[PDB]
């Protein structure tokens, strides 16, 4: 539908470019980045990679479903993360405009 | 607007009276909680209370300056709590309410 056309062209795409985007966009390397906590806290990862691709292939049914991974990815990092690192500030900014321009979402 | 008249009665009315608001329906009372370095680490404390408010003495000029504030609300409480503290469980309950609610706010 119209909705999950303007989350993935409109939303995802503003997103994608965003000088802070890059560490988002594929899944979290654990061992590549020596955090070998990571997937004992984290449960459920989630990046912007896996949500482009899902937009691609019809997985999600309502928008809310992927405004939810958006939001899992968000929380995940502040959760993992300590308050005072960078990639924390780095999610809120990107945080910030998902929200922005969900507000003029359509219907 | 449209937009702040769905988040006042739909998204704030099914959030305010949620069993999981209580924590949330005022602010962080760091002396109270015995959290010394709430401060030292929130630095945009933000809660229900202090939303509803804003809603009802129209203080918000455009609905996504309130989305903003339910966003901080919830990411203060992510980056200060532990990963496994129910405060964080709790959050995410009513986030997910939020978000939900807000994919089916109008456009004007
Ligand atoms: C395709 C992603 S990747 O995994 O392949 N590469 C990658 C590269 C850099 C990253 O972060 C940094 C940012 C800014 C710096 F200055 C240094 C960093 F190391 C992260 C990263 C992501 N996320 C969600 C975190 O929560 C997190 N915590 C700790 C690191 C991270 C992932
Ligand atoms: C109404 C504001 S209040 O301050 O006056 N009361 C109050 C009472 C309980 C609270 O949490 C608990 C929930 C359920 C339990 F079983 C035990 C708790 F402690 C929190 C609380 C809120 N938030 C946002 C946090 O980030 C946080 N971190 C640590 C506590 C908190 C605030």
């Amino acid at each position: 539908t119209n909705q999950l056309q303007y989350l993935h062209k409109v939303v995802m795409k503003a997103l994608w470019k965003h000088q802070f985007a890059w560490p988002f966009r594929q899944p979290v390397d654990a061992v590549k980045l020596g955090l070998p906590d990571y997937h004992k806290i984290i449960k459920q990862p989630m990046d912007m990679g896996t949500i482009k691709r899902r937009l691609e292939n019809n997985y999600y049914w309502a928008a809310s479903e992927c405004m939810q991974d958006f939001n899992t990815m968000f929380t995940n990092c502040y959760i993992y993360n300590k308050p005072t690192d960078d990639i924390v500030l780095m999610a809120q900014t990107l945080e910030k405009i998902f929200l922005q321009k969900v507000a003029s979402m359509p219907q």
